[PDB]
């Protein structure tokens, strides 16, 4: 049994695709793996009152079909609350809700997900030129391989330390934060520094400040303080499908000018709300004579060691040109994510995909890895492609429309 | 030919009527009369920057059936702007584009309305019990009858000028603003006097202030300054299906807080973005050293003549409890509206409608006028149902739901 | 010794007549007599964040003298802080920050003000027309009397309980909100009813709600919903001292209009931003399943008794017209306070004190009582002026301008 | 005759320096020079509605002096516009309101400044070691030489235009626009092209389309769209005294940081504001199918050249990279500027001031030019410090500590 289709992972990408699958009149048949017990959506990093980067109408489906059922505001409806919503006049669901959103749309779909199933490698079908794709899986029971004509990559972005941190019981990355900050005893977070200057950080810092008034934080950053994210409308429009086709076909001079003007939008950078209510909680902090935010400006974090019941971390500061040790009982590194690639799970299949002039993959307009004739089905990437379709690459900017067009390509191919 | 469902009038109203009549998977037939040629809806306050009242939410259809394919969201869909919207992060649609909203909606509509066609009476039908009412039907032509089952009058607010002034040349009814002034010779308007302290009053002096840089413009006014607008979510809330059970279903002392309570939350008072803009209007010439915005406080117009080039405004101040004069070239009455009477179309008809204690219609919850038991017809009620529904009886922020439970209402009896 | 001006009460009000009696020319003796220890400003509502009804520039001095060393701009740059403030771009400090504002103000003066120092009567002094009042003074020492030509009446607020309700040990006025709290059991206090629709209302219920996860809030209210304040400019104009002018030469039709068009404005109604703040955290403990804030609209506290372990408040439903107990930890009354009565001090003087014909004091523009000619003493009064000076009476709106508009009264006369 | 003291230039910076010289009781002589008829400060970009960068407190002395006559919050006060500026709530003046501050610290003044009076060449005064300098000025009517122990550099910045265009009639730089806007047929500018990404030019698109309801704007710009200016209190805090010292005293490495993460602050970015209303201009234009703005990304300016009737702006897509010529009435070069240059004046004393590596002055922390023993003089720079002192050299933020600064040290020397 050849499905016309496999998803590798199930976070929103994919759901949108699982989405896209069904509203789509084509009858394709299709099955998803996803290694976790349930859909789980950075749930290390959803703190109360975090916000969406994205408005609700940027939900899985509603660019591409306006009166989807899939819809953010369908969610709301049959929950009862799309009245008490759109009171609010805020854009922006909390991170929580959405991802409340998520599980309603995964369980409202026809088609059920494997999970607890860990795709462990993509293989060359038998064939010549190769016409189908074996996939592996591994389930807590057994192993298992399923073949079909076409597969869609959306395992999603690597957590990236410091050059020479490792992450351990006291060193964390900021994915991970609540699942290690749940039931740790209070008391033994009464010191604790927060590296990197993007939403993450600031959030985490936050969250510390607000949680416990007695936890000292140190936000070590490279920036002279918190840099805003630019969320205005002009921004805003280079996650819309139409500038990924400016950024798609552009010389590689607008390419690098994408990422040059517009790289202060999202992740790198802070909310104005995040920013001012954290500048607001250092200046009372002064007036009331306690101060508990340390903000280390212009510095990275460069080691870390525990030493008996400290967490030293090393701290390089660019002003004095000089590194320096500072003991906490916890280092979070909110310090990003390296970028989805498809390279190491395609094994021998790699092989057949065509590379470009920096070694990176070429990619279609429609998504596709470009191949040699050696290799006829379909490797589609949600995820991987900021190279070739640039900022939007790894968000929740551009779900109906990316997975609509995965969608009628594997249509238009079958 | 005997239709279930006769609409009188075609605002935004009615257009909810005619989509939930669609929508509805009942087979009722039919027929809306509207007198003008086409849909238009408050035409002459359309001015350049003018903001809707209620979010893009609450459309014709959206809080009944969250997947319409007459949402705003889908209307924006299809004229190619749903992203462009989602970018700029506002609830609130111009009023310009909401009227092209209406328009796309009337045209979707498979059922065609009958334009031209003034309605001028109601009358009862032929036998006992009154199964179905007669409609007189004017039309450029001639006249015609026809008979239904059911009414939905939503013939809409009905202007209000102030005591002892008449609508004339130079005497306009704010409803009739943009009508007046751009037949006028432009140089023609240098001095121009506004009564009224709400939102209607207070956009038009922002615009007359922004139009041309030399007009002078009276705002005359009861209060002390422009009333802000409350709109908080606890205040749109009062607008809400639950809240009108709230009301409906409350005593007299109940329903009078209300009114009392929340009476600053639409057309009496103005919106925070336009009072800003004319205290900064105000401000900016100051400096400049160019007045031109006088506000007159606690004050009314009580009469209006025209002497030679001159219109003749006598205001009376509460200050000093005496009235002056003051010479313009138009006075406006933004003074706002009586509410809808259906006592005007009724005639005979009203013999078996009940009215109360102190002589108002009674009605139904399902907007059902209560009527006596040779009656059989339904009347139902868009507008006209301040003292029974509350609030929201003349505000496009409830259309989905009191569409729906009209026709709910005529198809359960039927 | 006699004095030409004595103040009883040293709140803000006072000290702006402290701060206008050193910065003028005029040699002018004085004293000050304050009940409490040190200066007490509304302590119990120093709530985490609250803030400040007033502008930073609304201080004890700006508006008369840009350039006072009493300013809040003086203060800041003493503290350190006036970048930092300048850099947040809010002009609402917090009324923690005003509160050390005042003592630093306090300290700065050079003439030591005499604390726990109740003023029991004001008498006349010897000799007819009296031309000095005699101030007895209460200490925990002794009881003396001082001799003054003037005396400047500056007393305060005084709380309001509902109708039948007095306050105990499990019934609280919000004025003494956090001298409770402080002393109490985290988990004594598991349910808490709060009555009142205005700010220290809504600021409690927000710090309730904020400070312990698992406490349920009550909060019971006679509107539907909680009533925005206006804060716009206009609005902010009623307390100018132009509009004091205008409220004082107005007729008492205009008065009228005052409070009825501009009530809506600080303590009765709740700012924006608190507002929000409660809608948020509503919703979003509904997207967590766990509902905490009970909002009672259309209801009255009128009555509540302890039994057992239990506080029973009855509370009147205007919906339904009936009364019901709610059995809670601590009620708590924010149902603000009654004005200042310049008679409660006066006794014999009174008599020489004109009223007008409801019995109201006459008060002139430079706020001094309207007396007989057998006196010519001044008695000024800060506070009590809502009939004769309006909404500002009360307030820390125009603290710079009465104090020297009184000061110059004193100077003018001697 | 010869002077402690002589400012050249009186812009914002030397009118600054001549507040501190008079508030300092230091008994220093000064004379100031300024080239035009008198105060001008950027008028060709004093448009409506303009905003100032920096806060009202960000004034000539507030920062050093919270008590000084010459505040913004004095000079609101002596115009009757404390209180009204108060209300508004809003921490930025209008350009234009600022502009009338500065002519009125400058009118308050007690030393006048000598007008049509350009400083053509600095030289080196008798004697060895250098004691004074030689300060030769142009006036229209004779030339003249004046001698000082210091002087204060502060001519401003010089406008800068893309590499390949001229100024002309047809081709304006931003700083003239209003000068040449003005000097034009109302009607006579129908098509307009604005390059640049920055405030002036996304000021002056506006602008545009809000004075004539025909006119066509080209906005060409590098980015794709607007960028915003980060306006946070972090962001704020760059441009205080203390970030300065960090500047100054920090390594390459971490000024080079400041540039990198915090270049997009003021004029090479766009306020929120800004790019919100061209946002909804353009979207309401399209609403109205009439649009007007045509936002060309990712593009530079290359040439203009006239041709009969029409200047031919030849614009570049880095996109395509391809060129196509823009015909227009006018090009607007909103392309900011170089920064102040003290080589330009010095010539011969030049040979005692010290470079650094990159052949750059060396300054001292107090704006001092660091000189060889040959010389004794003073030489302060007031702009042309963005290498020594960093971002706040050439804006406003800084005016009240920077001029303090030098008379302190102008005093500490004597
Ligand atoms: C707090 C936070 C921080 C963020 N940081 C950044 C950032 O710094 N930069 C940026 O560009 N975006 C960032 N993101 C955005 C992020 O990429 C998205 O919001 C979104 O998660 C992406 O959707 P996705 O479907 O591509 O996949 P995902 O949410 O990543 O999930 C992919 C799924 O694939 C599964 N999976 C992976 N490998 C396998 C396998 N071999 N077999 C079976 N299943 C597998 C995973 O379990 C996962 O569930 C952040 C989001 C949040 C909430
Ligand atoms: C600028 C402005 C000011 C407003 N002022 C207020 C206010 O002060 N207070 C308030 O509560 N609401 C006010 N409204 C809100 C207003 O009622 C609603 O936006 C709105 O028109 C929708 O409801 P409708 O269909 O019931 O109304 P109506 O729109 O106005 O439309 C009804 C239609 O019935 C037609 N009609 C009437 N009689 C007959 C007949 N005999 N035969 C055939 N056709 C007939 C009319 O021509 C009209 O087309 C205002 C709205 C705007 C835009
Ligand atoms: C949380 C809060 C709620 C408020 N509620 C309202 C409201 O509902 N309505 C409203 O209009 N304003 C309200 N206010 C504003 C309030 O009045 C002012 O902020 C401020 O307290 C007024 O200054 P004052 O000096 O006039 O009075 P106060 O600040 O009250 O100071 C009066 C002083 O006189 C002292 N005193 C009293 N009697 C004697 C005596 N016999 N002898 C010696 N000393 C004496 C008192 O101890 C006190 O220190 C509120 C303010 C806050 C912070
Ligand atoms: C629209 C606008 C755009 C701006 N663009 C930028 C920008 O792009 N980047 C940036 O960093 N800041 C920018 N600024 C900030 C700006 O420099 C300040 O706001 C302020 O002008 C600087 O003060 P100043 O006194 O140093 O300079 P100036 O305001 O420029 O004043 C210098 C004065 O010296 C006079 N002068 C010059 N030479 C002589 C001479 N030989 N003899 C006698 N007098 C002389 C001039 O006539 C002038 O009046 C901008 C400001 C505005 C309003
Ligand atoms: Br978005
Ligand atoms: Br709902
Ligand atoms: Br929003
Ligand atoms: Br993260
Ligand atoms: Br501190
Ligand atoms: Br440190
Ligand atoms: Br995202
Ligand atoms: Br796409
Ligand atoms: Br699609
Ligand atoms: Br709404
Ligand atoms: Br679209
Ligand atoms: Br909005
Ligand atoms: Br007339
Ligand atoms: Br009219
Ligand atoms: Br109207
Ligand atoms: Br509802
Ligand atoms: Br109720
Ligand atoms: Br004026
Ligand atoms: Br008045
Ligand atoms: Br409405
Ligand atoms: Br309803
Ligand atoms: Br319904
Ligand atoms: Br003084
Ligand atoms: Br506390
Ligand atoms: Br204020
Ligand atoms: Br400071
Ligand atoms: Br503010
Ligand atoms: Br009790
Ligand atoms: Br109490
Ligand atoms: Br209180
Ligand atoms: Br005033
Ligand atoms: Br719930
Ligand atoms: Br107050
Ligand atoms: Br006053
Ligand atoms: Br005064
Ligand atoms: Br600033
Ligand atoms: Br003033
Ligand atoms: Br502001
Ligand atoms: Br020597
Ligand atoms: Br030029
Ligand atoms: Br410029
Ligand atoms: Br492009
Ligand atoms: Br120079
Ligand atoms: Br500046
Ligand atoms: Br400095
Ligand atoms: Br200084």
């Amino acid at each position: 049994p050849t499905h016309d289709v496999v998803g590798v992972g199930f976070g929103p990408a994919n759901l949108s695709l699982a989405v896209a699958l069904e509203e789509s009149p084509a009858a394709l048949t299709s099955a998803f793996f996803e290694r976790r017990a349930s859909i789980s959506w950075h749930q290390g990093m959803l703190l109360p009152a975090a916000k969406m980067q994205v408005s609700f109408l940027k939900d899985l489906a509603t660019f591409r079909n306006p009166a989807s059922r899939f819809s953010f505001v369908s969610f709301l409806h049959e929950r009862g609350r799309l009245v008490r919503f759109a009171n609010n006049h805020d854009f922006f669901p909390t991170r929580r809700e959405f991802h409340d959103y998520l599980e309603w749309a995964e369980s409202k779909l026809a088609h059920e997900v494997s999970y607890d199933s860990e795709v462990t490698a993509i293989r060359p079908g038998p064939g010549r030129p190769v016409d189908s794709v074996l996939v592996d899986v591994s389930t807590p029971e057994a192993t298992r391989t399923v073949e079909a004509r076409n597969i869609v990559i959306s395992t999603g972005l690597v957590p990236r330390m410091p050059a020479g941190v490792q992450s351990d019981e006291f060193v964390w990355h900021s994915s991970r934060f609540l699942d290690h900050f749940r039931d740790r005893d209070p008391r033994s977070l009464r010191r604790v520094a927060v590296a990197g200057g993007g939403q993450s950080a600031a959030e985490i810092v936050r969250f510390l400040h607000d949680n416990r008034p007695d936890t000292v934080v140190h936000a070590i950053m490279p920036s002279y303080g918190y840099v805003v994210a630019d969320n205005t409308p002009f921004a805003n429009q280079i996650f819309d499908p139409a500038a990924v086709d400016d950024y798609f076909d552009g010389s590689k001079q607008a390419k690098d000018a994408f990422w040059r003007y517009h790289r202060n939008t999202n992740y790198s950078v802070v909310d104005d709300e995040v920013i001012r209510d954290l500048y607001r909680r250092g200046y009372d902090d002064e007036v009331a004579g306690a101060p508990r935010l340390n903000f280390v400006n212009l510095a990275h974090v460069v080691g870390a060691k525990r030493i008996a019941d400290d967490t030293r971390v090393t701290v390089y500061s660019m002003a004095r040109e000089e590194s320096y040790d500072l003991d906490v009982d916890v280092l979070v590194c909110a310090t990003g994510y390296d970028p989805m690639d498809p390279g190491d799970l395609l094994g021998e299949l790699a092989e057949h995909c065509v590379q470009d002039a920096e070694g990176r993959w070429q990619v279609d307009r429609d998504y596709r890895m470009v191949t040699t004739p050696d290799l006829r089905c379909g490797i589609y990437l949600q995820g991987g492609t900021e190279h070739t379709h640039g900022l939007s690459s790894s968000l929740l900017s551009n779900l109906a429309t990316r997975s609509g067009e995965i969608v009628s390509s594997i249509e238009r191919r079958k």
